[PDB]
């Protein structure tokens, strides 16, 4: 019934094919682009424009439980898994999906402005420096986001 958005973690180097058979499949995907902030090491935040991935190999897309659970979409060349916890894919947090999905749909600028309402953790995913480190990172929050809470 209610749709959701999921990671699926595909072969980096073969996006054109993977997203050429979802979009075949009139899925809704998108594969976001490494914002144009990041932390320097001397802590400093900076301007940047690299055109690479947010997460290289990770690409959020919207399904429905019969669709995630069937194996048609794994089932793509060099699509690897989604993003589970014991074989269940994880959807994404609503708070974390509002902020990409925002970048998504406004300009450099706008994404660009200091908003309230990102979750601090994930704003500061999205200023690490280095994009397979920024991945890690990302998993290990939405995973620490569906499996734990703290009052």
């Amino acid at each position: 019934g209610p749709m959701e958005w999921y990671v699926l973690q595909f072969t980096t180097t073969r996006f054109a094919a993977v997203f050429a058979h979802l979009e075949r499949l009139n899925f809704s995907y998108f594969c976001p682009m490494e914002t144009e902030r990041y932390r320097r090491p001397d802590k400093i935040i900076s301007y940047r424009e690299r055109r690479l991935p947010l997460f290289p190999g990770y690409l959020f897309i919207q399904a429905d439980f019969e669709e995630v659970h069937s194996t048609t979409i794994t089932a793509i060349p060099y699509v690897q898994r989604f993003i589970s916890f014991g074989g269940e894919p994880l959807p994404v947090p609503e708070d974390v999906m509002a902020e990409l999905l925002y970048r998504q749909s406004h300009t450099t600028a706008q994404a660009n402005l200091l908003r309230k309402s990102i979750p601090h953790d994930f704003a500061e995913i999205l200023l690490m420096d280095n994009p397979q480190q920024r991945s890690m990172a990302f998993i290990h929050y939405i995973t620490e986001r569906s499996l734990t809470h703290k009052m």
